[PDB]
């Protein structure tokens, strides 16, 4: 029993990560193979933060003007290039400790794992999802950038996030592996916004399914609904609509608890409509929106990996 | 003078489409040096097109499952790998017409020209946006799909899109090059929904900076506005509201005509409130929104490409 906000255990990727440097500016990089990859504004200075032209600011590079620490081995760089946002230094020694990995680029909703670091030190994990405005809400003080999200599947690292920057509202952007930023934001140090932020509602069903796991059951009520009416309220209180493909999503729930996801859907709307009086959830006062089907899927019936 | 939908010269393009068959279904490829990229759902069959398992499907495949054709000459597979939603081929022969090029994620917004293909033949060539719902408005017919979206910077192809499915609205969905689909959708044959659209205000505001030049001012007017209440009148119409950084993007069309941004969004909040009755902009009696600031730039000043 019980229920914690739980990450991927972070081994396979501690010993990817390094240390870049490059003039008086030091993040961290990730390092695959005979390639590290970290984010390309490790090559401009304060002039050029609002407007680089990073073209420019690459062809005035040389190999050598790249310092790359594996904690004491230094790394030489053989080769370098730029795809998308982020840079991709050849170096002279493939990395032993590769895993089995991939690319990925996830969906608004999903959640991953973080191995916040410093100066190519992994310094904590933790676990957060891709908000509907294509932010993060993590946690991340200067130095460090070019941090990764990942999830494990199986034997297999699917990276997906690198850390960029922080927005002014104190949340979170950066880009896939590939170097294409999630939503619409640009590595330029100009004032740039996030959209409105939603709550992703197939994750509070998700989590509502946990409690009643967990002996939680006191919001269950035997009432039900339709899509269109719960998505009529939905909209009104800034969650994201239901979709078939939800309800099909959240089926092994609904099988395990004998709770249909119409009458679960019942019991939100209520939720919504009334709050919940002084009354907790999984020891919150709040709708948690953070937990994926297959999240709560993983922590109540089990799964581990090679 | 003169406004056109105007596309980017497909040349490059056309000598790297192929036609690839497996089992009794065919569809285009796009073979650079000596890979085939295409989209994944060519190994399904009827039998799993609700649902498919690509792990499994592939696995029972072999390299001589698949039938590669460039015109009339053949192309011998050597070996095949999935990435995300695109499958890649490697043949024996490097295409000695492979262009320079990169992959490249576009934003909503943001136009492309597509080539569209049938059995790797070049059928025509038009102009699109990425619409804010992730879909774009195109025209495809049975046969159509691996059909690819791209821009042209100097020399250089950009490839952004490959085209996967159409959705019961008549709307059309894909993935960028790596595979990963543009919006919340997947290569199943289950019913999917594209989220409301909006009016994308920065290409509308382009568009009528385009109409100034080739000498329709009628719609202009001495008032001027503030980004917040120019913004507030947006969301009724459902526009996307207009930022910092769309301003500074119309600053070379601002210079040229004379007419300050803020100026010009005092004239759509009017066209917004009062509509156009019965006249026209540009021949059109509707707000054209496809239209980027480069993309007027590069027709109502100049841009060729080598
Ligand atoms: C072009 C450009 C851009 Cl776009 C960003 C930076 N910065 C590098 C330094 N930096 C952090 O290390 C950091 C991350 C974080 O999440 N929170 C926090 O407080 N600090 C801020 C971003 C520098 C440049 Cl030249
Ligand atoms: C898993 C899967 C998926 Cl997701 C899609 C298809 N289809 C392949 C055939 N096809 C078209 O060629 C087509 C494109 C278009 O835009 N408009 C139109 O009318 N037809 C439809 C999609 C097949 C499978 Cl097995």
């Amino acid at each position: 029993s019980g229920f914690r906000k739980m990450a991927f255990p972070s081994g396979k990727v501690e010993g990817c990560m390094v240390q870049v440097t490059c003039g008086t500016t030091t993040l961290n990089g990730l390092w695959l193979d005979d390639v590290v990859y970290c984010p390309r504004h490790v090559i401009c200075t304060s002039e050029d933060m609002l407007n680089p032209n990073y073209e420019d600011l690459l062809i005035r590079k040389s190999n050598h003007n790249f310092l790359v620490q594996a904690g004491n081995v230094q790394l030489r760089v053989i080769g370098h290039s730029m795809q998308n946002c982020v840079l991709k230094l050849k170096v002279d020694t493939a990395n032993p400790k590769t895993p089995k990995y991939k690319f990925v680029r996830i969906q608004p909703g999903q959640t991953f794992s973080v191995l916040a670091c410093y100066n190519g030190s992994p310094s904590g994990v933790y676990q957060c999802a891709m908000r509907p405005n294509f932010t993060i809400k993590g946690s991340f003080l200067n130095g460090s950038c070019g941090s990764v999200g990942f999830n494990i599947d199986y034997d297999c690292v699917s990276f997906c996030y690198m850390h960029h920057m922080e927005l002014p509202t104190g949340v979170h952007a950066g880009t896939d592996l590939e170097g294409n930023f999630y939503g619409p934001f640009v590595d330029r140090q100009t004032a740039q916004a996030a959209g409105t932020d939603t709550t992703i509602t197939v994750n509070v069903l998700a989590w509502l399914y946990a409690a009643v796991i967990n002996g939680d059951r006191w919001f269950l009520n035997r009432f039900t609904t339709t899509l269109n009416d719960f998505n009529l309220v939905a909209m009104k209180y800034n969650y994201e609509p239901l979709t078939q493909d939800h309800v099909d999503i959240l089926g092994p729930l609904s099988a395990q608890t004998g709770i249909a996801v119409l009458d679960m859907c019942a019991s939100l709307k209520e939720l919504l409509q009334n709050g919940m009086n002084g009354r907790t959830i999984l020891g919150s006062a709040l709708l948690e929106d953070e937990f994926t089907p297959f999240d709560v899927v993983r922590q109540c019936s089990g799964v581990t990996f090679q």
